[PDB]
C-alpha cells in the first residue's frame, strides 16, 4: 500500500460497520473530524533550496528521550478490536522504528504484558485522573516500575463525547458513554494536577489543551509540555482544528515547555507543517489503528514507515537537513 | 430519534409536500435559510480545562422569570397542521420541561385553550401591531389576563415574504399574502411602539431587530428586550445568519436589555455559541414543529431534551458548571 | 412563471441550442458570468425596522428623465432570433411599464421602427464609434430626430470577446467577429471621446467602465454618467462582478455624474443592493431576451413586473418608502 | 481544437494511462496541481479603455534575445513518448512562431540533434548539477558551442518528488526515483552555484526558487534570472502557486534580474496576469506535451498559437497596444 488513506480504505472492507466506525467517528457532526485534515491543507510550505541535504537525519527527542522521527503513536483505547495482537504489535513495531507510543486508557492490554512485548521500546502511560484517586495512584505507581517515561494525563473528557455513529448501532467489548461517567470524574480542576505532580518526578504532560491560558496554567502548576489535541475531534464538535490552535499554544508557553500535536496527521507534510508552527513531536491516533486492521504489526510498522519516508522526503525538499534547521518561515497560512 | 435532523426527514414523510414546504421555507432564494445554519460553524470554540463541571446547572431566567435552560419555543402559527394537537402539546411539553413557549399570532388556538392546557407553564404572547388597533389592544388585554408574561412584538413584517413553494402550489386551512396585507399594518413606526408601550405595563420585547442603530432605538422608547431574528429567513433573503449580527447587537445594547437570539439553532452547540456571543437564552422555531408532526406533545418533549442534554454535554466539555460561567473568550469566529 | 431563473429554462427548451448559447454565454471559461451572480450573494442586507412602507414609490429617474422604476432595459443585438416581434415588443413593454429601453447596435429592427412602436416610451440609442465615422454620425443624428434621449457609448469592444461556444457551432443571422472587426474601430481613444462630445448636446454615457481613474478621466471629458459593465461577461473574462466595481466607480465620480449598472441583475434585492452601493439605476439583458423567447410583448412585461414587485417588497422590507431613503448602510459586503 | 483544455482530453485518448499519468501528475495528494490552475482565477483583471489598439504587438526579450510572444516553451522529459518526432517537434514549432524553446534534462533528443532539428529557434537548456561534475561540465559546454543562450539550472530537485500514480503502475524507457538518486546530487548548495556561475558567461538562470530570500541570494551569485517555478507541482505539494508568490519574488529581486512564471498557464488571461504582477516572460510544460500527443509538430503550433492569439485579445480587451504599457495596476487578487 502507497500512503496512509489506502489503510483506510482497507481497514473498512477486514472489520465490521461497527467497529470500523467506532474508530472512524468524530463527535455530532463531525465538523472538527474534517477540519483536524483540511486545516493541513491551508498552511503553505515555503521551501529553501541548495541547503546541503543528503544525509537527511530525522531523529530528535521527546521529553529527554532519543526518537528516531518526531511521528509517536497516540493513545487509542481497544485496539485487539483490529486485530488479535493490538497493543503488543503497536508496541513492537514502535520498538522495529525507534519511535515511542503512548499506552492508553482501556487498553486491551495491560501495562506489565506491553512492558514485556517491547522493553526497549520508549513507552508512555496515557491516563485519567479517576473517581477513585487509587486507580491512578496504582497506575502510576505501575508506569514507574514497568519502565514507562511519562505520565499523559487527558483533561479533555470530563464526560465522553456524543459520537452519533455508536449510538445508531449499540456497542460493546468483553453504551460507552456510561463506563466513563462512573469511571471518570468531572469534578477535577488544577488542584487534582497538583496532587498528581507531587504523585511522581516522572515526566507529566497534560493531554487535551487547546486555549492558551490553559497552557500557561499547566506550566505554572510543573507539569512538562502540551499536547495539542482535540481528542481526534471526538469531544467537543466545532473546536479549531490542532494544526490552526498550535501557534497561540507554542507562543503562550514561551518555550518553557515542550508542545506536541495530534489530530489530522496523515503525511509527511503535515509533520513538517506542525514542526515549523513549533511543535517538537506529532502522534498519529487512527493510522495505527488502520495499520493494525490490515497486517497487525508490519501494518503498524508499514504505516510508520510510510510517515517516515514521505517525511523526510518533504524535509529534505524544503532544505532541512535535520530537525533542528526547521523554522516558522517555512509556513503561512492562506 | 438522535439528532434534530433526524426529525425532519421523519416529518417530510408524514407531512403532505404542501404542509412540509411551508414549515420548510425560507423566502425567495433561501440564501439566508442556509445561512442561519452555516454561521453556526464558522463560530468555533475554545474549551477551558479542568473546572469542576460535576452538577451541570442550566437553569437561567428570562425577563425576570426562571426557566430551566436557555432554549425556549418560538412562534410558530398554525402548529395544527402539524399534528391534531397542535399548541397544546407544545404547551404542555413546554410545561414538563420547564420552559417558556411564545405563542403565535395566527395560532390554531385560543389564548384561553393554551392557557388553561399549560397553567403553570411559562408563557408569552407574540403580536402584531394589527390595522385595526382594537385587536392588538383585546390581545394585549387578553395576555395580561390569562398569566402571559410578556408581549413579543413582531417588527419585521410590514407585507409577508416572498416565499416561492408557497406559491407553487397554493396553500389554505380553515394565498397567505393577502391575509397579512388586509391584516398586518404597512405603515407602523416608532410612534406605534411608543402606544404600545403605554398600552402594557409587561415587558415587551421587539421581534426581528437585525441592526445596532434599531437596537438602541427599541432601548430608548423603553422596550425590555430585542430578539435578535431574521424571522426564519422568510422575510427578506439577502440578510445575514443571526448568529453573525448578533454581536454587534449585543454591543450596541450596552448590557440596558437582555438579548435574545432564533434562526439556525439545532444543536447543543448552536445554544452555546449564541450565548457566549451575549444571548440570554435562545428560541427554536423548525425543530418544535417537526417534534410536534412525529409525536405530537412526545414529539416536542423529545425535541427539546435532546437540546437540553447536548448543550449540557457542550457545557461541560467547555469547562461551564453554569451559564453564568459562560463568556466571550470560548468562541471565534473564522 | 415566479421568477427570472424559470424564464431562462423555459427559453432554452423553445429556442436552439445555437441561439440559446449565443444569448447565455461568457467569454472563454465564463469565471466573470457566474462571479456576476454570486457577488450579490455576497453583499448582504441590513434593514430598518418600524419605518412607514405604507405606500411604497418607486418612481425615480434616469439621466433628467422620469421612470417608474430603478430597473431599466440594456442593450441586447439580435431580439428577433428570440421572438419575430423583437425590439418593438421589448419597446412596447417599457411603454406600458414607464420604463426605458436601450436601444442596441446591430438591433434586428431600425431606429425609426423602434420609435413609432414605442413613441411615448422612454428611449436611449446604443452606438460604437464605428471605423466609417459618418455611420456613427447618422446615427447620433437620427436619435435626435427620432426622439432618442441619450447615447450609451459602449467602449469595452475594442475587439469581439472569445465566446467559445459560438465557435463550437458556427453562428449567422440575415463567425461573428469578422463582423466586428470591419466595422468597430480598435484604435479609438479619449479623443475620439471628444469628438463624439462636440457632435450632439444629447447626454452621453460611457458604458463599460470597470476602474476608477477611467471613470473620472469620463467625467472630466464632459460625458453624462457611467453604465458600471462587464458588458454581460461577454468581453474580458476574469474581470470582477460588477456589483464588486461598483463602490470604486461610485467614490471616483464624486457625485458628479449619475452611476449605472447592469450584469447579474436577476431579482428584486439586487436592484436594491445596487442602489445601496450608489447606482441610480439597473440594466437588466438577458432577463429580457428570457421573456422574448417565451411570450414576446406579454414575456417582456411579465418579466419587468416580477422584478418590479420583487424590488417592491425588498425596498419596503428594509425601511424604504421611496428610492431617496436608500443608503449605504443598507449593505455590508462579507 | 479551440482551447487548451480540450487538447488534454484528446491526449488522453490518444495516450496509454500509464504515460497520460506520468505528464498529468502531481505530487502527494496534488494540492499545489489545482492550485497551480486556480490561484489565476483569484488574480482578477481592471482593464483600461480606450486606448489605441489597433496594431498590438507581442514581441518582447528574454534575456538579450527578441522573441514573438512572452510564451515560451518549458522544460519536460521525454517528449518522444508523447509522439515519434519529440523534441524535434517542438523546437521546429518555436522556430515557426518565433519563440523559444527549453531543453529539458532527460530528453529524448540529443542537444546536437535539436540545434539541428532548429537552428534558428531560440534555444535554452535545462540543467541539474549531477553527482559527476563532469556531466554538467559537458553539456555547458555542448550547449556553448551548439548555438543555446541560456542555461537554466534546476535547484528544487534535490530528490524527485512522489507522484502517486507513477508508483501504482510501474514505468520505464528505452522506479524513475532511483535513476534522480543516483544522477542528482543532494548536497549542492550555493558554493556549486558559485562554480556554474565561473564555468560559463551565458546568462543563468535559477529554475524552482520560490522565495525572496532565495531570490536575493540568487541575485547576490550573479545569476541573471529567476524561473518562478514550483515544478508542476511534481516537487513538494503543499507549495503555493507560482502566480501568489510572484509578487513577493518580482519584489525581493527589486528589478535586478528579469523574473519569469511557469506553472498553471493555460489561457492567454493567465500570460497577462503574470507579466502584470511583473514577470517577463511565461514558460508552458503540459500544454506542448498535450499539443505533441495530437498532432507532433503541428500540435505544438497549434497549442502556442491559440495562447498567442488569446494573449493578443487578453491585452487589446486591458488597453494594452504592447507588453511595455502592462503594469501592476491591471490586477488585484480577490
Ligand atoms: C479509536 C480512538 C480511541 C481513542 N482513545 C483515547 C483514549 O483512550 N485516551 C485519550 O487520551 N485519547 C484517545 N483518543 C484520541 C487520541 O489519543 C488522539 O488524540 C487522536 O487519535 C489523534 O487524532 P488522529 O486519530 O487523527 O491521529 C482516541 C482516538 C481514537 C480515534
Ligand atoms: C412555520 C413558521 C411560522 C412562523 N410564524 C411566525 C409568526 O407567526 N410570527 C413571528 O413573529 N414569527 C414567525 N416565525 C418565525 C419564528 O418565530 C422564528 O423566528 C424562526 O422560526 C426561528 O428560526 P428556526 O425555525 O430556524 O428555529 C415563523 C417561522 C416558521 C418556520
Ligand atoms: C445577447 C447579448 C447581446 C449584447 N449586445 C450588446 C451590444 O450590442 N452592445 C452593448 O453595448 N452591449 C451588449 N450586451 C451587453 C448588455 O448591454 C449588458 O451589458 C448585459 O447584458 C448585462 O448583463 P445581464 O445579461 O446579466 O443582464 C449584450 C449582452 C448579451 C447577453
Ligand atoms: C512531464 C513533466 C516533465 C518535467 N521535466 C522537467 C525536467 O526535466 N526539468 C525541470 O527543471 N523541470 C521539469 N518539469 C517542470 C517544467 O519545467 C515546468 O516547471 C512545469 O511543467 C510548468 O507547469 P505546467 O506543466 O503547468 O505548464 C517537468 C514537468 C512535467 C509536467
Ligand atoms: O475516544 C475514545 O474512544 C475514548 N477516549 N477515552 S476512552 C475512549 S473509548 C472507551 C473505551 C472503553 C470504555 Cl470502558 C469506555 C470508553
Ligand atoms: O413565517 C410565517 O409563516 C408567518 N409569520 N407571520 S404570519 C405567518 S404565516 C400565516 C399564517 C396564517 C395567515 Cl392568515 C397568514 C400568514
Ligand atoms: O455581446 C454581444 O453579443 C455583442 N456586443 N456588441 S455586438 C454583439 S453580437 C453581434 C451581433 C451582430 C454582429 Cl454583425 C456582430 C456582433
Ligand atoms: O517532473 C519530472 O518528470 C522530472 N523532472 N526532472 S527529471 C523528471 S522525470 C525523469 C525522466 C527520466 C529519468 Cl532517467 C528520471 C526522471
Amino acid at each position: 500500500l502507497i500512503c496512509i488513506n489506502d489503510y483506510e480504505q482497507h481497514a473498512k472492507s477486514v472489520l465490521p460497520k461497527s467497529i470500523y466506525d467506532y474508530y472512524r467517528s468524530g463527535a455530532n457532526d463531525e465538523e472538527t473530524l474534517a477540519d483536524n485534515i483540511a486545516a493541513f491543507s491551508r498552511w503553505k510550505l515555503y521551501p529553501r533550496m541548495l541547503r546541503n541535504v543528503a544525509e537527511t537525519d530525522l531523529s530528535t527527542s521527546v521529553l529527554g528521550q532519543r526518537v528516531s522521527m518526531p511521528i509517536c503513536v497516540g493513545a487509542t483505547a481497544m485496539q485487539r478490536m483490529a486485530h488479535v495482537d493490538g497493543e503488543l504489535a503497536t508496541v513492537r513495531a514502535c520498538q522495529s522504528l525507534g519511535t515511542g507510543m503512548m499506552l492508553s486508557s482501556w487498553a486491551t492490554s495491560s501495562i506489565e504484558e506491553v512492558a514485556e512485548a517491547g522493553p526497549e521500546a520508549l513507552r508512555w502511560l496515557q491516563l485519567y485522573i479517576y473517581k477513585d484517586r487509587e486507580v491512578t495512584k496504582k497506575l502510576v505507581r505501575q508506569a514507574e516500575k514497568m519502565g514507562y517515561k511519562a505520565i499523559f494525563v487527558t483533561v479533555d473528557t470530563p464526560y465522553l463525547g456524543n459520537r452519533l455513529d455508536d449510538v445508531r448501532n449499540r456497542f460493546k467489548l468483553p453504551g460507552l458513554a456510561a463506563y466513563v461517567a462512573k469511571a471518570i470524574d468531572p469534578s477535577i480542576s488544577w488542584e487534582d494536577i497538583k496532587w498528581l505532580r507531587r504523585l511522581t518526578s516522572l515526566p507529566i504532560v497534560a493531554k487535551g489543551i487547546l486555549r492558551g491560558d490553559d497552557a500557561r496554567e499547566a506550566v505554572k502548576h510543573g507539569l512538562n509540555g502540551i499536547l495539542v489535541s482535540n481528542h481526534g475531534a471526538r469531544q467537543l464538535d466545532g473546536v479549531p482544528a490542532t494544526i490552526d490552535v498550535l501557534p497561540e499554544i507554542v507562543e503562550a508557553v514561551e518555550g518553557k515547555v515542550e508542545v506536541f500535536l495530534d489530530g489530522g496527521v496523515r503525511k509527511g507534510t503535515d509533520v513538517l507543517k506542525a514542526l515549523a508552527l513549533g511543535a517538537k513531536a506529532v502522534f498519529v491516533g487512527r493510522p495505527i489503528v488502520w495499520g493494525l486492521a490490515f497486517q497487525g504489526e508490519k501494518g503498524v510498522q508499514d504505516v510508520l514507515e510510510i510517515l517516515k519516508e514521505e517525511f523526510r522526503l518533504a524535509m529534505a525538499l524544503s532544505g532541512c537537513q535535520n530537525v533542528k534547521v526547521i523554522d516558522k518561515t517555512l509556513v503561512r497560512k492562506n
